[PDB]
């Protein structure tokens, strides 16, 4: 058995879970740093695009609290490595649109434990090399242990990611992220999964940055698939 080919084959199966053309969801994010808490409420709109409908466009609209109300992120995430993912943010305080590109992708997303790059396609299969390490029972759940390393030349802050993948739903249960100095930079917990409109979806996450002394908890609700979203939500004009 080839663990590199087996790792890639699993990554492909994982990428087949999302059979939707578009989706809508609502989320609340709570960021904890030394007992101090920041909160954000947002709606996410997503729709598939491209020749084979493999590109994914997303619009993230913040509504609460008052200081972040009106912040919008537009993401044009492309299948393949030929074109870098496009990302823009509309900032309500300066009524400006700013492109997030290059190393800006590694910066914090809305002061959370997520980076701007964490907001793009989590399952871009051909951006990585895989290694299936085996199986392990994690708190009563049977998982595959799947390591993925970014291919040479990929713009990312991570050197490698260890993923615990549920054998039954093919959703991640946990993942460890490593920086360019091989240090553990982030711990992800996919703490809740739900079958929504026939698609097993992560609907709760805890993201920890052990080096920052902070953790983010995100709760998704009112998630729906194939609602018939217009292309207007994903145009550069939807920002300003
Ligand atoms: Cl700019």
């Amino acid at each position: 058995t080839d663990p590199v080919k087996a790792g890639y084959d699993l990554a492909v199966r994982m990428d087949q879970v999302d059979t939707s053309q578009d989706s809508y969801s609502e989320a609340v994010m709570s960021i904890n740093r030394g007992g101090k808490v920041l909160t954000r409420s947002f709606k996410t709109y997503s729709k598939h695009f491209g020749k084979d409908g493999k590109d994914e466009y997303s619009l993230i609209v913040f509504d609460r609290p008052a200081d972040v109300n009106g912040t919008k992120y537009l993401v044009w995430s492309y299948r393949g490595l030929e074109q870098d993912d496009d990302m823009w943010v509309y900032l309500p305080a300066e009524s400006l649109v700013r492109r997030i590109s290059g190393s800006s992708k590694f910066a914090s997303f809305m002061r959370s434990d997520l980076s701007n790059e964490d907001i793009q396609n989590l399952d871009d299969v051909d951006e990585y090399d895989y290694l299936l390490q085996g199986e392990e029972n994690v708190d009563g759940i049977d998982c595959y242990i799947l390591e993925r390393t970014p291919k040479k030349g990929k713009e990312t802050q991570y050197s490698r990611q260890v993923q615990w993948v549920r054998k039954d739903t093919l959703l991640r249960l946990r993942a460890d992220y490593y920086d360019k100095k091989d240090r553990l930079v982030k711990k992800l917990f996919f703490s809740r999964q739900e079958k929504i409109d026939g698609i097993w979806t992560v609907t709760q996450m805890r993201v920890e940055r052990p080096r920052e002394g902070s953790f983010t908890v995100i709760d998704w609700s009112n998630l729906r698939y194939d609602v018939g979203l217009s292309d207007a939500y994903f145009e550069h004009s939807a920002l300003q």
